[PDB]
């Protein structure tokens, strides 16, 4: 859409107000121009033909419960623009200001969010496994966060490879969620999640185990099941970074904690510099002690708080 910048109102999932960045030309539309390319929201009405229509409002104010997907998504794709920028200095998903898109009120009573090899799709949910999922900022960085992988390392979406991909996107949500500072914490999809439960999640990064899923290697699962357990193993790889960034002792192995600022740089460097489409948790291993090596000498904390957290979950 060609028109004036501006700037509208509305209400997200969560029942929070947020300004957010539209264009005007005789519509309102969910097109921010402020960002690389621009970043565009639209309607899947409740269809799975993909993107939909560009969102298109009268008055540029979004209270209607139907806006509540589309302005959460339309904002946290900004934020999650704006950590990416001004954390890693990283231009959008490709790094040359790719537009951003997202279609809201995919299918019906669709229980996930996912990465298209082009755009990010999110369901409305059934209601009560989940909410709308562009409600949390996790979920949306999470999404995004596989264009980046896509774009860089392109890890294949199986085994290994697959379950480190699914850490990575886990990775990044949280330091997203940590940078917006929006009640951040080291579980995955709390904010959506079974909105009649409280404190659980889909995913623990702090203890996979809570949810049965893998804390230590000898603990992988081995089978066949999505897509031989990318979102399962991605435990061994989350409980690992997590131990870099927070310390703490793992199977009677201590780690000193360096922070989550030093746990993203490093992140960021092997994804970015040393992963390759096949690569496995041994190569993850390696990958990350050379960044922390390239970065802090080698003879580092940092360095030394890598090893000790792989060691940790028993990759190597
Ligand atoms: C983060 C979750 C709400 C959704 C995510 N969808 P994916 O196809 O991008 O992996 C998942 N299943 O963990
Ligand atoms: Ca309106
Ligand atoms: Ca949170
Ligand atoms: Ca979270
Ligand atoms: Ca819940
Ligand atoms: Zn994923």
């Amino acid at each position: 859409i060609t028109g004036t910048s501006t700037v509208g109102v509305g209400r997200g999932v969560l029942g929070d107000q947020k300004n957010i960045n539209t264009t005007y030309s005789t519509y309102y539309y969910l097109q921010d121009n402020t960002r690389g390319d621009g970043i565009f929201t639209y309607d899947a009405k409740y269809r799975t033909t993909l993107p939909g229509s560009l969102w298109a409002d009268a008055d540029n104010q979004f209270f209607a419960s139907y806006d509540a997907p589309a302005v959460d998504a339309h904002y946290y794709a900004g934020v999650t623009y704006d950590y990416y920028k001004n954390v890693h200095n990283r231009l959008s998903y490709d790094g040359n200001n790719a537009a951003i898109r997202s279609s809201v009120h995919y299918s019906q009573g669709y229980n996930n969010a996912f990465w298209n090899g082009s755009e990010m799709v999110y369901g409305d949910g059934d209601g009560q496994t989940f909410i709308p999922l562009s409600g949390g900022i996790d979920v949306v960085a999470h999404e995004l966060t596989h264009a980046v992988t896509d774009y860089t390392a392109g890890l294949i979406y199986q085994n290994e490879s697959g379950a480190i991909n699914e850490a990575i996107s886990d990775i990044f949500g949280t330091l997203v969620e940590f940078y917006a500072n929006k009640n951040p914490d080291w579980e995955i999809g709390e904010d959506v999640y079974t909105p009649g439960i409280s404190g659980d999640s889909l995913r623990s990064m702090s203890d996979p185990a809570k949810y049965g899923d893998p804390d230590h290697y000898s603990k992988r699962y081995t089978g066949t099941q999505d897509n031989g357990g990318v979102h399962i193993n991605s435990g061994i790889i989350n409980k690992a970074a997590y131990l870099i960034s927070q310390g703490g002792t793992h199977y009677g192995v201590s780690v000193v904690g360096i922070g989550r600022d030093k746990l993203g740089k490093i992140f960021y460097r092997a994804l970015t510099q040393y992963l390759t489409p096949t690569s496995n948790f041994s190569q993850l291993r390696a990958a990350a002690v050379q960044s922390a090596t390239d970065l802090y000498g080698s003879t580092s904390q940092e360095v030394a708080s890598v090893k000790q957290a792989f060691d940790a979950v028993g990759v190597k």
